[PDB]
């Protein structure tokens, strides 16, 4: 029993975070075989930042003119090469804690855990969602643009995110490991700001279907739903709409408790009219929206209660 | 910006993770220099678990009844001991991979990051703390027995939680590294339950002061109190008393956001008697007490491991 927020263990993705330094301007890289990834900006000065020309900025480096630094080690750089956002630092020495590895570019509502990371030391673990306007609700400070995002299912690690910025609302923006940023972003200090939220249906789903493994059903209601009377109903709740995907996804825990998926729209859509009346659903008083149906499957009991 | 329930990176702990099994039951253990830490009930069939005699059936146990798994390789146990609830496995070899690390028994209100672990492998890590009722609300299934809890402290880790058991109400019970129980619970199976729960007062108030520093004032309002009206108020809605102790601890957050601590008491005691009125704080209608005046300072400074 419980339901937490929980984060995968850091420790395979402490051992890749390096100190990446060029000239003025720190952040952090990620150590992989014999390559350091890192965001491109780290070129830039400050007077560069509002329309840098990274081509030219990057055709004035030497190999080292970039220092590297994993622990106490100076890590020698031997080649360098831009690709998209990210700038990719060969280095003479493959590093050894490299785990089994994976790069993938995720979809807006899927989760991964965040190792945040101020002078290639990591500092703490964290889990956040891809939200629908392609920010993160992270917790970042200056000196955290390298960070990564990743899940580690099984014994690969799949990295999916590398943090590059904060918007003027608090909110995150960064690209994918092979340097395509998530959202309508650019690497430039011009005016950019995240276009209106929502909440992630499918997830906010997923997690009513984790309260009722754990023996809840005080939301439930004897009504059912059309597919496109929910979107009609949710939408006017600034919420996501849900897909026939969705739904064949919400299969195995819809099988699982005996609650049809469009019974739980159902019971969704009554708790968007009548709140919680002073309830909570596992220690929330919010509907929450970043479990998706896997992390569900993964943290609940296959036996409901 | 941006304020999560942040956990240790947990690295270190991991490489201490192995899996005991004792005849039938395998469970969790922690692998510092050349001894393996469990809980004491991994001697127990589920007939023994009803009214046990741990020193009498760890008097019929040799070392091989003992199986120790660190990954893939075989550890050979040399030596059992018991200390109060954990079980002491001397072991052959030493963990390379011990790091620098003290037993510490925290006190209620203090918060510990947990790497949960089934058969010796962790599978996730989240950040809880020791409610005033001695139980923590963690994510655990069967299985998780010996997984721990832990803080670091520069680059040392304080071992403070070991996971036993699970309370009929879904919260968890363990002892710390010494095997001392936190609060009224013994280790067998019979009717345990977990006392009235309070809220940490402290700790509501570190969070309130982390809203603050993160843009989120629409609860400050021009008045003051004092300890004695206030801890009328905390002890009529079920907080825990606030103590010249926790106002002093709460001196620097009152320093740099420029809300004196009684001040910030006068918001609390608004935000009980009269509730949100539909707003949030840091994205949650709920007060939240699982962050101390510690982790609002060191999530608002990024101190790194
Ligand atoms: C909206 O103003 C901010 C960011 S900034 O310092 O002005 N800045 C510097 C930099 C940036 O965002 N860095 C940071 C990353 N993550 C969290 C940060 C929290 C505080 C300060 C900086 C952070 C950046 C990088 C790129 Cl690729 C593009 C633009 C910028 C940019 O705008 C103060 C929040
Ligand atoms: C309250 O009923 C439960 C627990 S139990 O299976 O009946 N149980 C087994 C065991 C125990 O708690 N184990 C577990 C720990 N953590 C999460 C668990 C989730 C599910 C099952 C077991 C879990 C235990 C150990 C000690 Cl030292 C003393 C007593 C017990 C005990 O009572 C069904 C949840
Ligand atoms: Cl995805």
């Amino acid at each position: 029993s419980g339901f937490r927020k929980m984060a995968f263990p850091s420790g395979k993705v402490e051992g890749c975070m390096v100190q990446v330094t060029c000239g003025t301007t720190t952040l952090n890289g990620l150590w992989l075989d014999d390559v350091v990834y890192c965001p491109r900006h780290v070129i830039c000065t400050s007077e560069d930042m509002l329309n840098p020309n990274y081509e030219d900025l990057l055709i004035r480096k030497s190999n080292h003119n970039f220092l590297v630094q994993a622990g106490n080690v100076q890590l020698r750089v031997i080649g360098h090469s831009m690709q998209n956002c990210v700038l990719k630092l060969k280095v003479d020495t493959a590093n050894p804690k490299t785990p089994k590895y994976k790069f993938v570019r995720i979809q807006p509502g899927q989760t991964f855990s965040v190792l945040a990371c101020y002078n290639g030391s990591p500092s703490g673990v964290y889990q956040c969602a891809m939200r629908p306007n392609f920010t993160i609700k992270g917790s970042f400070l200056n000196g955290s643009c390298g960070s990564v995002g990743f899940n580690i299912d099984y014994d690969c690690v799949s990295f999916c995110y590398m943090h590059h910025m904060e918007l003027p609302t608090g909110v995150h923006a960064g690209t994918d490991l092979e340097g395509n940023f998530y959202g309508p972003f650019v690497d430039r200090q011009t005016a950019q700001a995240a276009g209106t939220d929502t909440t992630i249906t499918v997830n906010v789903l997923a997690w009513l279907y984790a309260a009722v493994i754990n023996g809840d059903r005080w939301f439930l209601n004897r009504f059912t739903t059309t597919l496109n009377d929910f979107n009609l109903v949710a939408m006017k709740y600034n919420y996501e709409p849900l897909t026939q995907d969705h739904v064949d996804i919400l299969g195995p825990l819809s099988a699982q408790t005996g609650i049809a998926v469009l019974d739980m729209c159902a019971s969704l859509k009554e708790l968007l009219q009548n709140g919680m009346n002073g309830r909570t659903i596992l220690g929330s008083a919010l509907l929450e929206d970043e479990f998706t149906p896997f992390d569900v499957v993964r943290q609940c009991s296959g036996v409901t209660f």
